[PDB]
């Protein structure tokens, strides 16, 4: 089976005996997601498993990491399929997920500068997502990891039945991130790049905040009817009128009225070509 000479034989399946389990990973926050070691590369990895009709979803994130492979996207490294217990081996990221990395981040080191980066960055993998006709579905700074040099990388931990708290809740059968959450996902149950999008902007804004909770003091049970009545989020303070325009841009009612992320990268690598965010957020400021 291991060996290229196997009918069998899968690159990406790996020995399991070759990974050293630790403990789990962020306290729980993750489900069975566990820290390991492979061992003869001395690298840490991150190991999601199964806990005891469960398994073709699981066996189909197998399926799609091996059809991705960008610089900002978490990368397979392998997997264990071939029997029970199911490994999915990626990179681990040093400095873990994006929304607490905002709130809790030495804003000298994170300058506006940064920020941006961070923004490119994601704006990059979802091009490439784009591109590959894939969705995302739950695009936020929470399903993002952080490394070396403010490298970002976009992830998808499935933390809809995860996450404590109000983040998620029940809607349509099943459990929504409703600030996040496009209108036509919430009122058609439409998904697509384009409500990719809407969730880009919703990340945008964390990001421009530190990772503030959108729509604050705002009723869950209110955000559709003030979006149909063209509410927007206000601009951030400091935030360049021409990020927040890019903003206001994804959360354009009419998905087809919204971007595509090709443009959304563009518009990032060209909005300061001859101008800088630090000066832009000064002026604001
Ligand atoms: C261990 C593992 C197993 C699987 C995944 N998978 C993904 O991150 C992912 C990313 C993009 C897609 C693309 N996909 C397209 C189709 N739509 C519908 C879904 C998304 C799929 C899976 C990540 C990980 N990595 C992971 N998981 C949880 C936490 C951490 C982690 C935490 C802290 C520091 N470093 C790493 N790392
Ligand atoms: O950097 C900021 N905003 C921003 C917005 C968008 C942006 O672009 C992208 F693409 F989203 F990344 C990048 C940065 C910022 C926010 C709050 C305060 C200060 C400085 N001040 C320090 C003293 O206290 C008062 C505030 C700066
Ligand atoms: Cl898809």
């Amino acid at each position: 089976a291991m060996d290229p000479s196997s009918p069998n034989y899968d690159k990406w399946e790996m020995e399991r005996t070759d990974i050293t389990m630790k403990h789990k990973l962020g306290g729980g926050q993750y489900g069975e997601v566990y820290e390991g070691v492979w061992k003869k590369y001395s690298l840490t990895v991150a190991v999601k498993t199964l806990k005891e009709m469960e398994v073709e979803e699981f066996l189909k994130e197998a399926a799609v990491m091996k059809e991705i492979k960008h610089p900002n996207l978490v990368q397979l490294l392998g997997v264990c399929t071939r029997e029970p217990p199911f490994y999915i081996i990626t990179e681990f990221m040093t400095y873990g997920n994006l929304l607490d990395y905002l709130r809790e981040c030495n804003r000298q080191e994170v300058s506006a500068v940064v920020l941006l980066y961070m923004a490119t960055q994601i704006s990059s993998a979802m091009e490439y997502l784009e591109k590959k006709n894939f969705i995302h579905r739950d695009l936020a700074a929470r399903n993002c990891l952080v490394g070396e040099n403010h490298l970002v990388k976009v992830a998808d931990f499935g933390l809809s039945r995860l996450m404590t708290g109000d983040t998620y809740t029940a809607h349509a059968g099943a459990k929504f991130p409703i600030k996040w959450t496009a209108p036509e996902s919430l009122a058609y149950n439409k998904f697509s790049i384009k409500s990719d999008v809407w969730a880009f902007g919703v990340l945008l804004w964390e990001i421009a905040t530190y990772g503030m909770s959108p729509y604050p003091g705002i009723d869950l049970s209110q955000v559709y009817e003030l979006l149909e009545k063209d509410y927007r989020m206000e601009r951030p303070e400091g935030c360049p009128e021409k990020v927040y325009e890019l903003m206001r841009a994804c959360w354009q009612w009419n998905p087809s009225d919204r971007p595509s992320f090709a443009e959304i990268h563009q518009a990032f690598e060209t909005m300061f070509q001859e101008s800088s965010i630090s000066d832009e957020v000064e002026k604001e400021l």
